[PDB]
């Protein structure tokens, strides 16, 4: 769908309207806007206002990006993100993530909402996300089939990596800092195209695969940000604990505000 | 994605109610070798999908289909006979829009049967399985009917489908199957939706052995899944009709019968 | 499906009317095994860009023609090069020579691959027969016989279970034997995954878990649209690599199987 050109529009566009130069964007998952509020020296791009930005046709949830400073850092915030079950090919869900990349970002937060599957999760736990498993890229719904431009990366990059090991063990040492009671999970997120939520069965399923949380979005932005060559890491906020047989979002918003002190300088 | 619009559904469910004075509370979806469910049906009127609005249908005649409108059992319901799969090229927003007209009609139960493969061992040709769940293999991928946006006059965006097969259908099923009489249970267990055409490997069958699958076909599952959005009554049968290979080395009256008994058990609107 | 029965009765036309050969038996040589056509007699070449309704290789190393000529003795047909969904093409796209190959008047398609090696015991280097397959694309809709089936070319639900040929299995087992090696050839599940991006340690762990042995990201449509129109198939995957399955932190074959299958063709059964 998107030629090289149309990103670098966009890019050019965001470039020329802002004077910010952000080093990290972010993308909130849902109940998670909440960290738009901590930004300092905030400017708004409603996505209706930006060239080849995908909008919904439902009204509503307007989206957007907020440039600005988080903890002292440049960053960049999308504040709604889009889904594969509202209808979007994978080229339009991950757009953005190349936009970031031509107007020089160099680090990608994913923070999304999920269904705890592990048996020792609580509602409200934080996981630190270690691994995915992309159950609709077995099938064909990967962001990257189809042409591949080596402006952007390889034709077969690999994954394996894709969770930065540097910042995952930050994030660990950092939130025993936090005085919080519960510790800090860490697993594997696994997507699901949805949009209906999962049944028992389903859910015994990717249990035995081997996912801790489950939910609808973020590794297709994960594998695009590693094919374009970004630092990926991020957190599945548990809003529910799947059945098996027959504050807490503030508290990821000041962590991840925390954690940019963390992030390597560019 | 939906190619339909609200008033597209409206138009075939007002075409019909003008049509016909029938006025179903139960569906009823029939799945291969199952079409002698129309056979019970007392002051049928009969639609075939061809003279309907919005309907799909086969570019290869041959197959019309049709939709049955009449009393089983005492029981004001509508019948489809041929149902619509992935693998004949069908989006699943066309699979399912007859789900969504029905709910326009008034109908508030939706009853699917089908074919299945047996995975669990302790089946056999001839047996019914009570559907007690499901695993939407093609849903994990995409291919869900209810991708796109979304449609608050139908249901909300995120539907829960852990509760699909009601619970209390499932009691009178069971109930209701002991008091007639046959050699064999009532079985009971997990259908698994696959796309085919092809047929499934050694390998593949154990995969969804693994999975915890007791059947195995290629429909019901989308149906039930916008029957759900929309708030209907479910549940459902599988006719075992083959044991699948796990190693490399009359039914069907019985069930439209067990059928009609059941619609006694239907709770009222 | 966006080909007609025409389409590839024209393809097959204009190849019938372009060569004298007439082969029985089709070749699909995967990565880093296109030098088979080497070991080719009499050889006659076309690039797929000169033949009527034929896609493209766009990966390097798929070199992109279709070469017939005698292989031991045996008149056969050669796709150096194939196509991959993660290039973007649907599957039948991907899958159209095999329907053309029928046409030509072919009994027999060979696959091969390159893999990555889920087993354990398995090495790089190592050759394996494949006994059998997952289709997850097939699992979620992505199948080449999706859409009205054709009767001109078979059945509307046609049976994988015997895919690859149990004869040919047999036999090729003999025959490596008899060839003297270090390695015995290995046998074992071929699991398709669109890719274009390598796989998650978890993913992997899946992969095992499912019972596959190999994993790559051809084939298995290609095998689905042989068996349709009845072709026999068998195959291999040449393990390129071992797919780590841990998390770990510091905190030549190819001509080999090119020469086995070069060997077996004189193990194919005769029209």
């Amino acid at each position: 769908g998107y030629t090289y050109e149309d990103y670098k529009n966009t890019a050019e566009y965001l470039l020329s309207h802002t004077k910010h130069r952000p080093q990290v964007a972010i993308i909130c998952g849902s109940g998670l806007g909440g960290l738009t509020d901590k930004l300092t020296q905030a400017q708004i791009f409603d996505y209706s206002e930006i060239p080849n930005f995908p909008r919904s046709t439902v009204p509503g949830h307007a989206g957007r990006l907020v440039f600005g400073f988080l903890n002292g850092r440049a960053c960049v915030m999308m504040q709604g993100r889009f889904h594969m079950y509202e209808g979007y090919p994978l080229y339009k869900v991950t757009f953005p993530v190349r936009v970031f990349h031509l107007l020089g970002v160099d680090t990608l937060v994913v923070t999304n909402a999920a269904g705890g599957l592990n048996p020792k999760f609580e509602v409200g736990d934080i996981m630190l996300i270690r691994d995915h498993i992309n159950l609709p890229g077995f099938s064909g719904q990967n962001p990257l089939r189809g042409p591949n431009d080596e402006r952007f990366g390889d034709r077969f990059p690999a994954m394996s990596d894709a969770y930065d090991r540097t910042m995952r063990q930050r994030a660990l040492s950092t939130y025993k800092q936090m005085g919080e009671q519960r510790e800090l999970q860490e697993g594997t997120y696994v997507m699901v195209a949805g949009p209906s939520f999962e049944t028992v069965a389903e859910c015994r399923v990717l249990q035995k695969l081997g996912a801790d949380a489950v939910g609808m979005s973020t590794v297709p932005e994960v594998i695009v940000a590693r094919h374009c060559g970004l630092r990926v890491f991020g957190f599945s906020l548990i809003t529910n604990k799947v059945i098996m047989d027959y504050q807490a979002a503030q508290k990821l918003e000041q962590f991840v505000s925390i954690l940019m002190a963390s992030i390597p300088l560019p």
